[PDB]
């Protein structure tokens, strides 16, 4: 399994999708996404990474994306897929029960507090309950089957509330917040935690970084990353966080960062071909040849 990044931010949005080995540290470059997308997610169901909203900034224009489109890691080839309900730039997503929920982000001035789902087999979207918080820039992770949305931008103020979807009730439950106020955050479960990671909060880009524990309600800071970091990407690989790009108010990074939960320590483990913020990241296996 590798560590697959689409798309991104650097002067404009990009088009690659490379993926990168923990192991023997490559960067693999494959086949281009279709348009050019910036502040997108990405997921993977079944074994196919989807790449999931976003926004195409281009010398020519700048346009938000409803699009989500398939990556088959057996053919090197990525597939249209039916478009959500609204663009959705800044875009968060979980997956449940092998379906994708696509969450918050804006569309030109609207910020979204709206929720829809992708059923993969049916090739179809639905709207669900919406958000209690209009969420840009909104971290999502899922946890026993339940959708966490945590912090974002809600167009005036920047957030450190989270709320929680229960789907089978069709409804949010606002949580206990964050410590931190954070759009643009990593925000991933590891082993039985939430973690949220950097992001920005309206004066600084951070790198505090810490981690929601379900069964006491509370957010604990761990260790720190080594480089403040908004809009970066962030996944699980083989029981680490991974942190991939991101922007710190001044450089657009290329430093990938990795997070050891047992000894509670992060450590640069590569850089990536070029520094880019807005990345989707999701693991899924390693192509064929």
């Amino acid at each position: 399994r590798l560590i697959y990044t689409a798309g991104g931010y650097f002067r404009q949005s990009l088009s690659y999708l490379e993926a990168y080995n923990p192991s023997d540290g490559t960067w693999l470059r494959l086949a281009d996404l279709q348009v050019p997308r910036s502040g997108l997610a990405g997921c993977v169901v079944g074994g196919l990474l989807y790449a999931v909203g976003g926004r195409n900034n281009s010398p020519d224009g700048n346009t938000d994306s409803s699009a989500l489109d398939c990556y088959n890691p057996m053919t090197n080839q990525w597939s249209p897929c039916a478009p959500m309900s609204v663009p959705r730039n800044r875009i968060g997503v979980g997956v449940i029960d092998g379906h994708i929920y696509a969450v918050g982000g804006s569309h030109g001035c609207i910020h979204h507090n709206s929720v829809e789902r992708y059923e993969p087999e049916r090739d179809e979207w639905h709207l669900v309950a919406p958000m209690l918080t209009r969420r840009i820039g909104v971290g999502v992770a899922v946890l026993n089957r339940l959708l966490y949305a945590v912090g974002g931008f809600d167009g005036t103020n920047r957030l450190n509330s989270a709320e929680c979807y229960y789907p089978e009730r069709n409804e949010w439950r606002m949580i206990t917040a964050m410590n931190t106020i954070r759009s643009g955050a990593g925000v991933c479960v590891l082993h039985n935690c939430i973690y949220a990671a950097g992001g920005y909060d309206g004066q600084d880009q951070l790198n505090s970084v810490e981690r929601y524990d379900v069964a006491t309600a509370t957010w604990t800071f761990v260790a720190p990353m080594k480089h403040r970091r908004s809009a970066l990407g962030i996944t699980v690989h083989q029981g680490r966080i991974y942190v991939l790009g991101g922007y710190d108010g001044h450089t657009f990074l290329d430093s990938v960062e990795c997070y050891d939960p047992d000894t509670d320590t992060w450590s640069e483990v590569t850089r990536m071909t070029s520094g880019r913020s807005g990345v989707g990241v999701a693991v899924t296996m390693e192509p064929s040849r």
